[PDB]
RNA sequence: ACUGAAACUGUAGUAGAACCAAUCGGGGUCGUCAAUA
């Protein structure tokens, strides 16, 4: 099945990226913002720069030069897990438990988590 | 019912002044998929 409502739909268009230089909140401001979208951008008032490490030993080579561990599973997000992405409020409250899945993207005042 | 002759369209003059190839972005991370019996 298809759930009714899109994610986009679920977002306020106050917490979407921005899609003019009026609407840029405090971190369109300090980090910077491109519009995705059409016309406008701003270089961020926050420039990161001079990244050093002190420590001249700070790598583990686990034992040898070929050693490596072999690293779980990042397995890719999954937001069709409505339990755990979708918010029963635009306030960002979960799910309520013991709902059957098409509760998720479901009505216009849910929201993402 | 006696061709005028002779005469450099040339001389001077910087396609140039101003303009940031640049703005934003963690090499990142989880549950789905198939439909019947």
């Amino acid at each position: 099945g298809l759930y009714e409502i899109a994610p986009v739909d679920l977002l306020d268009e106050t917490l979407k990226p921005a899609t003019d230089k009026k609407q840029l909140s405090p971190a369109d401001r300090v980090f910077g913002w491109v519009n995705q979208r059409g016309n406008g951008c701003y270089k961020g008032q926050l420039r990161i720069h001079s990244v050093t490490c002190q420590h001249d030993d700070a790598i583990d080579d686990f034992g040898n030069q070929n050693f490596s561990v072999p690293l779980a599973i990042l397995g890719q997000p999954k937001p069709e897990q409505a339990r755990f992405y979708c918010a029963d409020d635009r306030k960002g409250i979960p799910l309520e438990d013991g709902y059957d899945r098409d509760d998720g993207y479901s009505d216009s005042e849910q929201g993402l988590r």
